[PDB]
Order: C-alpha cells, then structure tokens, then sequence
C-alpha cells in the first residue's frame, strides 16, 4: 500500500506539458556551462518535443525519462544532473499554476465584465435593500448587483498579486544547497519566461506559500460567491419572486412547476467550504516541519488540482447564471413600501432648516398620526402634516416617490443613478487596469 | 444574557482615541454640507478633544457620544446625523487595523533585519543540512538564517499589500444606500487621510475583507514562525547541541542544569493554530451571509483584536530569540561526515570530463571500497582512487574539506559565501523598497 | 512580554475552588503513604478551606501554595511533593469541566424540553416544507419544532459520552513517569469523585482528547442552532412572516415598526464559526508534537473556557426564543397551495389500484387541464377527473384538505398528528434515559 | 459544465452492491403494505440480483434503474414508488459507512493489538523521557509503546460509539414528510439489519452529523498518528538513533547508506490536516443550511469517501512499521546520565524521614559538589553524602541505577515493569470488551 501511497501518477498526469518544457530549458543550461554538447544537447531537446504508461513509474517525472531514456537512451541519462526532484517538481509546479491563473483571472474577469455590463443595463430596477433580512429602504437592482462586482473585483486584485508571487523561479536550487556544476540560473529565468529567480534554495525547496496564497484566495472568492448565492436562491423564492431562474441553470420541478428549483446557486455555495476545506488542511499539514524538503509536502499537488478546477469551473457557472438571470419587475417595484419612506420625511425638514431628533420625532408623530387616522403615509393631509411641523409644504408629495428617495443616495458611493453610473466606471476601469 | 451578549464595550475599548478622530473628520464634512454652523462645528468640535464609564451603553460609540452630549448637548443630538452605527463602525476599526498594522509591520522588519545582519557576522560557520531529518549536506549556518528572512520578507510584502486595502474609506455609506444628506466622501478621505473612497455602499457595509486578509496573513506568518521554533527547539536538543539558548529566553532546569529547558521557542510554536483558529471561524462566521449588514458580522472586532495582540508580540519575542541565541559552534562543525563528502567525488570526474551515472558509480565503488578496507573516505590511497579512475589525481584532497564542497554550491542561491553574500544584499535591498 | 506570556492568571482564575479541591485530596493520599502526619495533615488540609493577589506569581496553583505558605508555612513546603504542575493542572481541568459539562447538559436539556414540550401543545398548526427554499408540501408546525429536538437530542448523547471520558483521574502521573512517593491512586480517584484513574502516566500527562472532543462537539450543537436561527430569521422575514419575535428578544425598529428586527437569532448564527475556530485550532495547535508534555499545550485552557461560556450562555438565549416565540397562524396556513397537492392525486389513484408512472400522468393530465381550464385543481369538475381516470370519484373531494394530505404520511416518523405524537414520546423518553 | 458538475457516478461509482441490497428489501416492504404482488414482487428482486454504462445517467441509483429497467420493464416503474432520492441516497449511505467502519474498527484494533503485544516483549528497555523535548527521567520504552496503546485505545471507543449512531435507518422518510404509501419502517430496519428507524422525517434526510462525526474522529486518530510520527523520525535520527527503520518503510539513501531515510513516518505525518481538512469544510458546508434537504448536502459523498480510504490504509502502515520496527538497545542505553538522576536523591532522604525542600537542597548540594569536585554524582563519596546528610548511607549504591529509578515509579501507571504489566493488562481487556 506504501508504494502504492509513494505513487503520483493518478493525479499528477498533468504535468506532462510541463515536465517537457521545464527540461528543455535545463538543457539548454547544461550546455552553456559546457555540460552537454550541442550535438547531443539537440538529441536529447527533440526528443523532450518526440515526447503509453508502466508499472515501476512513480511519478510523471518519471514517466518522461524512462520514456526519453529509449529514444536517445545516451544523453538521457546526464540530461539530469544536478537538479533533483525536489526543485524539478517546485518548477514543474510553479509553471502549470502560473499558466492555470492566467486562465482564472480571465473567466473571474468575465464575471466582473458580464455584472457590470448587466447593471448599466438594468440600472432603472427598484426592489428592496434589506439589513437583518427585514425590508429597510428602497434601493437599484444595480446597486445589488455592483456590490458583488466591487467585491469580485478585489478577488482579481488578489490573484493578480498572487500570480506575480507563483512567477519565481526556483529550478538550481539543487536539493539543499543549490546547484552544484554550475549552471546559471538567469538562463533558467529567462527560457521559462519567469519574472526572477528565487534567492535562497532552501526556501525554493520547503516553502508552498504560493499554494497556499491561493487556496486562501480561493476560499475567499467562494465566501464571495457563496453570498451572491445565498441572496440569490432567496431572491428566487416563491415567496419573494424576486428573480427567476433560467431553466437551463435551474432543475426539474413537475407536477407544480411553479417550483422553479434552483440548484446551480446550491453548488457554488456547498464549495464554500470544499474549497476552504483544503487551504484548512494545506496549512496545518505544515505546521512546523522541522527543515528542508520533507516528504509530508507531496500534498501540494491534489490540493492545487482540486481547489483549481473547482474555481475555473464555478465561476463560469456564476457568469452562466448572472447573464441568464430573469427578473421579475413588477414584482420587485411592488416589494416597496411608504413604512421605508418614514425615514425620508426626518431628511426633508432636515433641508428645510431643523434638527434630527426633531425632525425625526415629528416624522415619529407622522407615523403615529396615521397608525392613529389608520391611512398610511401616502394618505396624510398637507395641513395635517402642516400641523406636525408648519415647514412640511406642497414638495412633501414628491417624498413617496420610491425612486426620488433613491435619488437622494448620492455623494459618490450612493444608490443614486448618478452614483451608479460613476461606479459602473470604476470598476469597468479598475478592470482596465488589470 | 442577550443585551449582556449585544454589549461590545469590554472588548472594542480601544476604538476610543479611533471613535474621537473619525468623528471630528465628519463634524468637519456635514458643515461643509451646510449641515452644521461653524460656531456649532467648533462646539463639538472641541468637545471631541474635551473628551468613567456608565451601565447603559453598549458600544464605545455610545460611551463617547452619551458624553459628548453633557458637556455641549444642544449641537451634540446632530453631530450623529446620516452616519450610522454601521459605517461609523467600520471607519473605527479601518483606522485601528492601518495604525496596528503600520506598527506590525516595522516589528516584523526588526526581525528580518536582526537576521540579515546576523547572517554577515556569523557567515562562516559550518553546520549540517537535513532533509527527512538525517544528515545530508554541510551547508552554512548564515545559510539557515537567511532562509528564514527570505520567507519572513515575503510577509512583510504581503502585510504592506494589506496595508493599502484597510486603508479605504467607507465612511458616508450611510446604511445600506449611501449618505442622504449628500456629504462630500472626498473631504472624509482627505481628512481621515486615507487613500481613497470606496466606490459601493453596500460592500464598505458588509464586506469584512480587509480582517480576513488581515488574519490569513497572520496564519502563514506563524506558519513560518511555527517552523523557525520547531528547528530551534530540536537544535537546542541535548542530543543535537547546536543552538544554546538564552537564560532568559529559556525556562529552569534544576538538579540538572545541563537541561537548557525551551519555552519561548515553544510558545511561538503553540501560536501557530491559535492564529489560524480565529481566521478559520471569521470564514465561516460569514460563509454565505444573505444581505446588508447583518449582525452576524459583529465578529469582526474581538477577532482582529487577538490575532493582531498575539502577532506584534511575538515578533518581538521571536527577534528576541534569534539576536541572544548563542551557538556552540565545535558541536556544529563536529556535526559534518564524510559520508555526506561521497556525493561529492561524483561532482570532481564530471569535472574531470566524465558523465554522471558513471561518475556517481565510481563514487560507489569508492564507498564500498572504504567499507571493506574497513578505513573511511579521508583514509583513501591516491593510487586507489587511481584504481576506481584514473581521472582522480592529487586534488582529491581538496574534497575531503567540508567548506570546499560548501563553496561548490554558487550560482545565485546557492550556500557558497559568494552567494550568501549576495543574499545578504538582496534581501536588505527588498526591505529597502519597503 | 515572554513571563508576561507565560502568565497563566489572566484566563486561570476559575480554577481556585478547583485548586484547593484536588490537593485536599492529594493531602490525604500523602498521608496514607504516610508522608505526611494526621497532625499537620490536618495543618495544610484547614488551610485548603481557610484558603488578594500578587505581582510574581504565574499561575493560579502559584497564587495558592504562595498564600498556603504563610498561614501554615512549615507543612506547606512539603504538601506539594510528587505531584509536579503538568499532572496538577490535568487535574485542575478534568475537575472544572467535569462540572461545567453537568451544567452544560441541563441547559441543553431543558431546551429539548422546552421544544418538545411546545411541539405538543401547538401540534395542530400547518405551513410549508421547503426543499431548495420553495413551497414544496404542506407538513405541520410541530414536525419541524420536534426535528431541532431529535437534532439537539444527539448533542447530549454525545454531551454524555464525554462527560464519561473527562471524568477520569490523571493525578498521580508525576511529570513522565508516575508517582516517585508511592501514593495510591486509587484513593485519589475516590475522594475526586472521579469514575477510575487512568492507565498511562504518559497520556494523562500530553493529551488533551478531553477538550477536543469537546470543542467538535460544541461546534456540532451550534452547527445545530446556527440552522435553526438560519430557518427562524426567514420565517421571521415580512416576506414570509410565518414567526414574529418577541419585542425583548427583538432589536429596536423605529418609524417602521413593521420592520420587527431579529439579532438573538444573528447572534447565535455568528458563533458557528467562533466555535469552530477554537477547535479548528486546537487540534492544529497539537498537530505532531513530540512527547511528554510540551509547553505548547498551555491552550488547554482559554478555548475551553471560551468555547464553554459561549455555549452555556447561547443555550439559553435559544431556549429564550422558543417558548417566547409568537406564531402568525393565518399566515401560515395562507401559506399553502394546491399546487403541493398535486402530487397527492397520483397517491389516490395508487389506493384506487392504479400504476405510479400512471398515476402520477394522470395528475400531470389534471394540471394541464386546470393550467388550459384557467381555474385551478379545487376548481376541477367530478366527471373531469373521470374523464382523466374513472377511478376518480367523490373521495377527490377529501385530497384538497391540506390537513388530509398531513394525515397522509403516517407509518412512524411521518407527519401525521399520529406520528408526531409517536416523537414527542421517543425524545421524551430518550431523554428519561438521560 | 453544470451537469457535469451534477455528475455523480465518478466518486460515487461504490454504492453499487449497496443500491441492490437496499431496493431488494424496499422491495419487500411496498408488497408487505400489498403495493406489490409476490409474483412482479420477486420479478425485480432477482432482476437486483441479475444486476457497462450510460452517458445519460447521473448517479449510480440511475445506472440500476435503468438497467433494471431493461430485464423487468414492467414491474421496474413502480418498484420506485414513494422513496426519492433523499432518502434513498441516505440508506445507501448509512450502509456503506456501517460496513466500512466494522473495518476501520477491526485495522485500528490490530494496530493496538500489534503494539500492546509488542510491549510485552521489548519491555525491558530503557531510554529517555523526554519534556521539551529535553533528557529529562529514564523510562521504560514499553512505556512509550504503550502511550500511543491507550490513546489509540480511545479511538476506537470513539469508532465503536460511531458505529451505532450510524446504524439507523432512514428509509421510508420520503422526501419532507414520510412515507405515503404507509409501508412499514420495521420491517426496513430488520432486513437491513440496522439498530432502529429514525424518530423524525427531516432530519434523517436533511443530516449528516454520521459523517460529521466520523470526520471529527478521523481528525483526531490522525493526530494521534502524525504525534507517533512526529516521535519516530525523531527517534530516527542519526543524531538520535534510537529505532532503525525496516528498509521495506524506509526510503532509499546512497553513497551514503549511514542515511537510513523516512519516509512511511512522514507519509502518516502529512495526512493530519488532510483528514482534518475535508473535516473542517463539510461542517462549514452546512453552516446554516435553511431547511429540508438542500442540494448543498451533495458532499457527504467524496468526502467520506477521501478520508476512509486514507484512513484504512493508513492505519495499516501504522501497524507496518510498529511491528517491524528494530531498535539500536546499546544507543538507547547509553541514552541516559546520572543528571537525570539527581532528583532521584531527593526521593532517598524523604523515605529515610526527611522533607523535600531540604530533601532536594541536598541534592542541590550534591550537584554543586560533584561540579566542583570535577567527578560526576557516580564518582561521589560515601563520606561525602554523609556530610550533605548523615541519613546517606550504603544504599545510596543503587540510586545510581536506572532500573532502579524507573522501578521506583510504581501506583498504577507509573514506568515500573509492575506498572507496564498492569498497563498492558488493562487495555488488552478494554479491548476485550470492544
């Protein structure tokens, strides 16, 4: 079972577009210290681009010299020494990551274009803002749907720092001490197309902080996603009918297909932890590992491979279901109430010249008036209200309208259109600076 | 119980010299608005720099203003109006975090820059290197020291990197729509003198990034501090003998004073998790948290609280450490073998023109040769290398010199003290940009 | 900072009438060896019950002994022989939790009491049963009462079956080894009142199960209660307003009253998380550490301390909200539909001696019908449904009771008013055994 | 992608010989309630007993159905009446773990048994205890091997409490509320031959604290494990050597074969946060899930799945390595000094009638002695001792023996031989009872 426990093959098959290229470099810096002849340096660079599996194989590392050992089966065997497994694998590592953000800071750029784009087009939307999920002001739909656009936004800032922390090289760094013959490692920098070379070889060999960097970012882009999914598959209720879902992105509901059941905004919140799961446990496995390279490291694969493909896949899922998004209107502009509006008679005496705890008692003397006259708000009298506070007059009428109070969110930053439309902006460019 | 659960005083007292300053900025703003007289401005003003505690409050915020209130009382009522406890809240602790975290990061330099310098001085020294805890490789003492700054130092990139994300401003995002009475969020950033505004009201509110960033941070710092005493105290064994710690940053040994008993490199160690705990909750305290503020965030505080107090103090404990450590250098470089000089015969014949495989099989056939004549590898007759090879001639010697198979490992990185010296450069000039 | 880190009498202070408990108990051990005299075993014994603070002093067992040595003195310096402080303060903790588990199983009882007891009293109320959140069958109100009891009715199996493993004697472990003097253990585990002395002086010693256990238990109960306050804060919602608060265990909502805002049920939803964080590093704090007793475990005591005056005290605050909580009927039985009686057509068909796929057609042929007809399933025509399926007939007339639909699912363990009665005895019951 | 992210038939490939098994007796159960005839009745029971693949298929309760499907065709439709999914995938849950779990409690037990066994037999020698990590008493090392008995003694108390809770039987809980069709639950818990049926329809369906718990515990066995190991290589260091690795769980070392490489002990080491990481994601998963059966739940499967299959196989390397496991005696033997020995002079003059204080400033003053006399505690004279305290006499001879020392740690669970047979007694019957 130990061998069969020792063994990397089954996850670790995708390296092989890796493993190939990150010799070829090594191979091209053997010979500049003289190591290998171009001759032969060119015999053993074709067959790593001429390059079935086997049993005794151990890892994909292995899997390509017993296989590049046939072919040339001479030069195979120099063609690697000096750089053991233990920095083989870190550069091995290093370069499938930095080619898999690249990758995950597009489709999460998406998201962020798909959202954005979507507001200024849904801008016009009213629908409820809640605290304790309680309905507490008139708010836009796209103010909703910007918040999770700036929030996403920062995740790309992240990983954008995250894929310059993964781009060191860290190949001659030997096995404890760096590489013996010589070979410079600027050579190794500039063919693998990496930003710099790493300054310390027995950091490059223990340390995954560039693993671990990432599944923190990950199990915080899903903390993310996992609260537009928690806001959205409440929005989709049947007792809110906020929003309805697309019935491609939604499952089967017969018999009562009012049920319109939703389950893609179930799977992006179930990873929350899936993928917070493996940074919880990426962590502790090192915990205090005494010096360099210890084999208890062999986790940073799987977990990388795990916590990747699950990002890579659900945020196009989170693209596949903002963009599809039905939302029903009318249900949303009835979902308001002059209860929220109470708050706004306190902000207009507040214009006419008065104090808030006043001003905000005779909106409380309003409130009780009408309870009392038990015709709400939209119903009260203007020498009524002239009776409250004689500053009340004819532009009291214009405070039960939803949007104008919506309007009155300004100051950059507001849920004003105004204000929606600079942040639309904002992120749009914040984007292209990314 | 319950209101003796909503009472934040005992933890959140700080936020005083915090809650006094981030008023003062938006007594400054709402009379720029025309919301407040500059006679009346100044009235609260000044009270907020003229200021027991009391059993009916339950915040700082309370504290402070149930105070204010006294003292001038008119003006008082007003100078709360449009802020809410919400983003009054959050200006409290971005201003906290960013003050806490210029100061964590200047300890965390101390300790990078106690190293560095000691790594020069101590250059020298000799002391073996070890991979699943067995001897393997002499390699330089300035060597281990260095790879702990290296790591240490991408911290302190980090921490700068958070730095700039606690320092936006939210402060005017009202509740959950912005500020009504239109208050201009500029004057509150330049006032406040933080980078910038942030460009939705409802992230400023909800969104708690800028903590969870915060404590991934400290995790991975201790992670790495976790290790730093994890090597410590296995070479502070009595078996080991390599380091020899401070009386004073070690615990009493009696009856047996050869006992050098550990405890400050154990509690550095014990942190590791203690650390991680808190940012393992503050994830899922907000795993999928529906809308705009919720109390649920009410976490925030005594979090950031502990892991930041745990953190700027054991910095400073584990500066502490590394600048008394004493080492008992015979031990050290009696701690070397020839055993580990056997890779190395392999690395003169590739020198010498030959490859590899074959090279490292003379290197075997040497071994089993000193095996046999029963007398080591320094005890080996010239013509008997000459036996194995030919290519062996009189600077075999030179192999047998434990610094001379350490000045072997150059190109960049590596433990020659060429390369030692260049990281000595490196790392110092890192922190230089910083 | 490092003494003021190694300082224990901070969060330690709980432990003196724990201190003074376990030694008079160790007195007498001695004595029966005959290490100390009745006399002045009756000296060091008074003390313990005759027994401010000072600055030198680490720990709570310090404070003690420190103070014990002036009143008595002579005796005093020997009272403490044996025994050394890793096996002292196990004891010291096996003790305080032992006690404070008995408190923590009565509250949590008292809360299935509490629920259990309602269940039986409001067992004739319906609403919905939701799956993905929507409207799927009508099931009674107690039926989801009773499924948090069943749930937290675990938890004190559980709660139970650690209060068995804490309740175990280490005392008389020395530091490695056992006890040098001689004295029996026996006598220690009788007069502790403990169940038997543990078999191992080197796992009484550096384990620590005891609290880990308890810490995965408490992060269960509230993953329990942070559901239930997940499922209250919704029903809570004016969308839904199935549930109305009780105005004391509700926060203030003004010039909106409407807006009857919950925090007792956001304030047990937080600590899911702050729960589970001391256990998520607790057992990291302990991940590989070498061997008998290290430094590392001094947090034993401040996460069982915090861990446990969270969930005594959240205990209570759910009960709290159960027996006040107030239930808006009419809106609970408004809020079924038809719709969820479609499905119990295909049901009638199948008593009638009809196929499923067949039956569950011939709804699917009466939901278009009515969807086609425009007036719904309780607007159908007899001879319709006869036209669907001649084995329709006047008994259709029964399936449009939502309470018939209820009684329909019966056979233990269903909704019926026969099977909820069936559980309000089994937990009941379960709980007579407890 | 979605579907593809609904795919359950990779991972989930296993519940095969668990699907048949709980239809074959659901099967018996709709007839017994006369929903279907013996005749169509043992129609498709031997069909799941006469039962390649499909694309259109999701999970593996599909895959049966629909092969079922084929062969009876018929009958097939209906034997699928009344349970759904939910609760179907529960049953065939409950079912794996059970059988798995007779397992993982049967390689857990032989681990124990190899060890306690083994004890016996080496239970005569001696080599350190150490604290903090520091040569502090000399203890037998059946002593050792019997720390790691009795802690992993409690695991499998744990496994076996596991076990029964879950043995329970959920099916027949329908979707929300129960059965419909009223089929008796007894008779699905005597045929699946389970504990008893559930007392509650949604919570059999919406929980999974079975696997919630099987995860705590997995968690906590590993840390058990990872602390065995963290022992191991320690021993197993060349500076240490203690114990040698078997070369069949140890890796390969060259040219330097001193080098006695681990591996198999690091390999057990790695997995503590990889088993405690699934387990900190799968209770932050279902933080607050809101009602009945959500899809969220969709990862009980993998993640019990991951750990079980790292934990039965783990376990067996454990035992692997215990038993094979060869220990250096004489460099265990000479492990020890007679500094460990001074605190045992203490202990000579307190049973000649003397106080400790004194009794070890004696000792003190013994040390000191020996320091300034050059020649250690062995080479001190009678004279001498009796100048320290006339109470020294010819017997202080055998204080300088180890053995002595380590028989002089007896009371039940102390370190003398009487002790270790009484050890390896007690939990030899613990395990009698399990």
């Amino acid at each position: 079972i130990m061998e069969k426990f020792n063994a990397s093959i089954a996850y670790d098959r995708h390296l092989w577009e890796v493993d190939v290229q990150g010799s070829k470099a090594y191979s091209r810096g053997l010979e500049k210290a003289g190591l290998l002849t171009k001759a032969e340096m060119d015999q053993i660079l074709h067959g790593l681009d001429k390059v079935k599996l086997n049993s005794n194989d151990e890892d994909i590392h292995t899997a390509n010299e017993r296989r590049l050992k046939e072919l040339i089966g001479a030069t195979a065997g120099k063609l690697h020494t000096g750089r053991s497994r233990n920095d083989q694998v870190v550069t091995d590592l290093r370069l499938w990551m930095r080619q898999t953000c690249s990758t995950l800071s597009g489709l999460l750029w998406e998201l962020i274009r798909t959202m954005v784009d979507r507001a200024e087009a849904e801008r016009d939307v009213l629908f409820p803002g809640y605290t304790h999920l309680q309905r507490a002001q008139p708010i836009r739909w796209s103010h909703w749907i910007l918040s999770h656009a700036v929030a996403l936004t920062r995740d790309s800032e992240r990983l954008l720092e995250v894929r310059k922390r993964i781009n060191v090289l860290p190949l001659g760094s030997g096995a404890i001490a760096g590489n013996p013959l010589g070979v410079d490692r600027e050579l190794l920098r500039a063919e693998l197309n990496f930003g710099a070379i790493t300054l310390n070889s027995m950091d490059a060999t223990s340390e995954r902080d560039f693993v671990a960097e990432f599944l923190f970012w990950r199990s915080l882009c899903m903390t993310h996603l996992s609260r537009m999914a928690e806001d959205l598959i409440l929005y989709c209720t049947k007792e809110f009918s906020f929003v309805q879902l697309s019935d491609a992105y939604s499952t089967g509901s017969s018999l009562m297909p009012q049920k319109k059941n939703p389950d893609s905004l179930e799977l992006i919140r179930s990873k929350a932890g899936r993928v917070f799961g493996r940074c919880a446990g990426l962590l502790m496995t090192l915990k205090g590992l005494p010096s360099t390279y210890n084999k208890d490291l062999q986790e940073d694969k799987e977990a990388v491979f795990e916590v990747s493909d699950t990002m890579s896949a659900v945020l196009q899922v989170a693209t596949g279901v903002i963009s599809t998004l039905q939302i029903h209107q009318e249900n949303m502009g009835q979902a308001l109430s002059p209860d929220m509006l109470a708050t706004d008679l306190a902000y207009y005496l507040v214009r006419k010249g008065m104090p808030f705890r006043q001003a905000h008692e005779a909106s409380g003397k309003a409130v009780f008036m009408a309870e009392t006259k038990g015709v709400a708000l939209n119903q009260l009298s203007l020498q009524e209200l002239q009776t409250i506070s004689p500053l009340f007059s004819g532009d009291v009428i214009c405070v039960w309208d939803y949007r104008h109070s919506v309007e009155q969110y300004g100051a950059l930053g507001g849920t004003a259109r105004s204000s929606v439309d600079w942040q639309i902006r904002q992120v749009r460019a914040l984007l292209q600076a990314q």
